[PDB]
Formats: structure tokens, sequence, C-alpha cells
């Protein structure tokens, strides 16, 4: 689990939301699993606005943060997981480090902030959903 707040807006895991996430809803993609809602309080995270391939994420099954470097987002075929079966996920980074199914919601950060959080895992490898490109989250 694990979420990202930046100014009135929670971003998740799609398939992680919550009925309140839905009752929230500003902004669904399927395709990315990801989800933004509507928040009443302020949110502290700041959104990079970078291109590095280099960062730390949190990976809660180790209760560690690693440092990785990650390939550009990308359409990428996500293997059959238990949250997305055989099926084709865009804007989405792949390193080398250990993530299982509750470690989606980890946050990747670099120096200029919040990267993108943890969506796919597997054979030795972490999926990171971008959000870098979403310039409406510091905004409105
Ligand atoms: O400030 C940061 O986010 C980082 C600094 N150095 C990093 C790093 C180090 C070794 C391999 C891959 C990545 S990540
Ligand atoms: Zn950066």
């Amino acid at each position: 689990s694990g979420a990202i707040y930046v100014g009135n807006y929670r971003v998740v895991n799609r398939h992680l939301a919550t009925h309140n996430d839905w009752a929230n809803l500003v902004w669904e993609d399927s395709s990315r699993d990801l989800l933004v809602s509507s928040t009443t309080a302020q949110g502290c995270d700041t959104i990079a606005r970078c291109d590095c391939q280099t960062g730390v994420y949190y990976c809660s099954s180790r209760r560690k943060h690693y440092p990785v470097s990650f390939s550009k987002p990308s359409l990428i075929f996500v293997e059959a997981s238990e949250y997305y079966p055989a099926r084709y996920q865009s804007h989405l980074m792949l390193a080398v480090g250990h993530s299982e199914p509750g470690d989606c919601g980890g946050i990747l950060r670099c120096q200029h902030g919040v990267v993108g959080i943890v969506s796919t895992g597997g054979n030795g490898l972490v999926g990171f959903a971008d959000v870098r490109d979403l310039l409406w989250l510091d905004e409105e």
C-alpha cells in the first residue's frame, strides 16, 4: 500500500483505490494502474519535473529504501500478477529489485521529488508507474 499527497490530490495504485477514492475520483487510467482522488487537507509531496533514471524506492516487504536505475516510462507487458494478469501497462519504469504485491504504493523519488509508485513485481524486477508527466498534479 501507499499514496502520494500533492496539493489537494491523492495518487494511488488504481487496483488498491478505495470506495472513498472512487467517490472523490479526479482521474484514472487502467493502462497506467493510476487513480487520482481529491483531498480536503493539503498534501506536502513534490512531483519531480525531470528525466532522472536513478532514484530510491521504499520496499515495505524489506522495510528498506533501495537505490535503483530504472528504464524510461514505456508500454511494457506486465505478466500474470494477482492484481493484473498478462496485460500491457503504459508509463511503466522497470528496475532490478524486490517487489511483492503488498509493495505497490511504495514511492520512487530522486533529488527533484516523487517520480512514481511501485505497481509491478516478480522475477527480480520492480515496476514503477511514472507520475512526472502529470503536470496538473502541481496546480488546480
Ligand atoms: O538521490 C538519489 O535518488 C540517488 C542517488 N544515487 C542513486 C543510485 C545509486 C546507485 C545506483 C543507482 C542509483 S539514487
Ligand atoms: Zn529527478
